[PDB]
């Protein structure tokens, strides 16, 4: 099925999914110097002091940490959306390099990884009904550079271990997604779509402009994750990123 090496990578996608071709696909290229000041946009409401982390899972092209979103409990409001969005599910993109592994770029610079934060809209009361509407989808997206060690993220690393290969999955609890966040909530936004298959445009993109740094060491042990089952010859988890698609008839807001 669908993965990202040279025989069902994002190149071949279309043939299953042919939306893949369509008009507000992500992810694109943030050309910082043509993005548009928007005065209108509000600051970002983002409340997650009672976010319930329950499970992590290696489903066969990334890791999710998934959340208990059958209540209001993490939410995202403001910025460019209308109405509550709650958190679902985070997870990340990474290279098989430091110089790699983003899916938006900015100016076209690539960031070592990308975390997307994924919240739906409650009043279409179930992530299965949002995602068939346009704004169905709210993605956070921040950037990961390679530098110190974020203190957030460890908690992570340390149960990667147990989830090695698709299709395992270990208890999660008490994670909270607020040591992930920058201190600054400036943001681009646009309207895309998911970036992995199937591929539905019904996603209101908020990308962080300032980057969260980890260390070598961090990303290392997420490069050490299997896109195979177990017992089935290995293949790291590297380089699951989708490159850049065209902007098309769209405009890039900026919040600053
Ligand atoms: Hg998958
Ligand atoms: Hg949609
Ligand atoms: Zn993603």
């Amino acid at each position: 099925h669908w993965g990202y090496g040279k025989h069902n990578g994002p190149e071949h996608w279309h043939k299953d999914f042919p939306i893949a071709k369509g008009e507000r696909q992500s992810p694109v290229d943030i050309d910082t110097h043509t993005a548009k000041y928007d005065p209108s946009l509000k600051p970002l409401s983002v409340s997650y002091d009672q976010a319930t982390s329950l499970r992590i899972l290696n489903n066969g092209h990334a890791f999710n940490v998934e959340f208990d979103d059958s209540q209001d409990k993490a939410v995202l409001k403001g910025g460019p959306l209308d109405g509550t969005y709650r958190l679902i599910q985070f997870h990340f993109h990474w290279g098989s390099l430091d110089g790699q592994g983003s899916e938006h770029t900015v100016d076209k610079k690539k960031y070592a990884a990308e975390l997307h934060l994924v919240h739906w809209n409650t009043k279409y009361g179930d992530f299965g009904k949002a995602v068939q509407q346009p704004d169905g989808l709210a993605v956070l997206g921040i950037f990961l550079k390679v530098g110190s060690a974020k203190p957030g993220l460890q908690k992570v690393v340390d149960v990667l271990d147990s989830i090695k290969t698709k299709g395992k999955s270990a208890d999660f609890t008490n994670f909270d997604p607020r040591g992930l966040l920058p201190e600054s909530l400036d943001y681009w936004t646009y309207p895309g779509s998911l970036t992995t298959p199937p591929l539905l445009e019904c996603v209101t993109w908020i990308v962080l402009k300032e980057p969260i740094s980890v260390s070598s060491e961090q990303v290392l042990k997420f490069r050490k994750l299997n896109f195979n089952g177990e017992g089935e010859p290995e293949e790291l988890m590297v380089d699951n990123w989708r490159p850049a698609q065209p902007l098309k008839n769209r405009q890039i807001k900026a919040s600053f």
